[PDB]
């Protein structure tokens, strides 16, 4: 079904984004297969800049598009897994995702995500 998110990165993160007069991206992608560990594996290659800040490089391809803002992207790999680097905080929706059952969450439109290093 089609999601549409708020992705929003805090704690230095944000200095690493292509867009740098805001600390968010709107991320939109219309398949049921979307999960945190794809969506973590796409943000550390495609909207981090920088390498190894972001999540570890730890691991097949089923891709598929993406909006990010207003740039198209075909490499969303949804057969991909990450796990966030340890010191960075996720919360969805302004609750930390250990009481929404971390990367079993199903990520739901209009949902914002927040990604914050303590790093």
């Amino acid at each position: 079904m089609k999601v549409k998110i708020e992705l929003k990165f805090l704690g230095g993160l944000e200095s690493y984004l292509e867009d740098k007069s805001k600390n968010y991206v709107t991320l939109e992608i219309d398949s049921k297969e979307l999960n945190f560990e794809n969506l973590i594996a796409f943000i550390r290659d495609n909207i981090i800049e920088k390498k190894f800040v972001f999540s570890d490089y730890d691991i097949d391809e089923k891709l598929c598009k993406v909006m990010v803002d207003n740039k198209e992207y075909s490499n969303y790999n949804l057969k991909d897994k990450a796990k966030i680097k340890p010191g960075i905080i996720v919360l969805v929706n302004e609750y930390d995702w250990e009481i929404l059952g971390t990367y079993s969450y199903q990520i739901k439109n209009d949902d914002k995500i927040c990604f914050l290093s303590t790093l």
